[PDB]
């Protein structure tokens, strides 16, 4: 409906890939090569289904901070034969605060989806089902199950990836450019 959206699309039409893991279907963000990311609750394994193709996994990392905190971001290489288009320089550099944001969320249960979920916060520490989270991004929309892995964006930024939610409040952990660094 506006520029916002208009970015928004630009990411999932190229970028996004529906990830199926015992745990459930995840919107998936491609972000170079063969490199994408999803929540870590995901439990990625040797084999996922990637667009209903059995997808073997090449390497798997579960981020972690230098305090040795859970982030929520695996980074996944896929066997995949098409590499994504390259965003990278559409990633934040630094932890920051947004402006008028829109999570993204394209699965069987959730096709095509855009929500406006506005001012972001920087929250940082989240207790994110019992396990102790930094990076975390908060967003007041009440975000249901099936957005998880759903992608954040500003205009002309990815900053994020949907991980939970309180019935109120959305959660994302954040996307940095140092993540993706090769
Ligand atoms: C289909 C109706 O959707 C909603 O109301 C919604 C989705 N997430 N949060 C609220």
């Amino acid at each position: 409906m506006g520029p916002g959206f208009d970015f928004a699309q630009a990411i999932m039409k190229k970028n996004t890939v529906i990830a199926r893991t015992e745990k459930g279907e995840f919107t998936m963000l491609g972000v170079y090569d063969r490199v994408a990311v999803i929540p870590t609750h995901a439990s990625v394994g040797e084999i996922i289904y990637i667009n209903d193709v059995e997808t073997r996994v090449l390497d798997a990392c579960a981020l972690r901070d230098l305090t040795d905190t859970n982030l929520e971001i695996t980074i996944v290489k896929l066997d995949r034969n098409q590499k994504f288009r390259d965003i990278r320089h559409f990633l934040p550099r630094c932890e920051d605060d947004y402006n008028d944001a829109v999570l993204s969320v394209h699965t069987s249960k959730f096709p095509n989806m855009y929500i406006p979920v506005g001012q972001v916060t920087n929250y940082g520490f989240l207790n994110l089902g019992g396990t102790p989270t930094h990076r975390i991004l908060m967003y007041n929309f009440p975000t249901r199950a099936g957005q998880c892995g759903g992608v954040v964006t500003t205009t002309g930024k990815v900053i994020g990836i949907h991980v939970g939610g309180n019935g109120a409040q959305g959660f994302a952990a954040m996307l940095l450019h140092s993540y993706f660094t090769d």
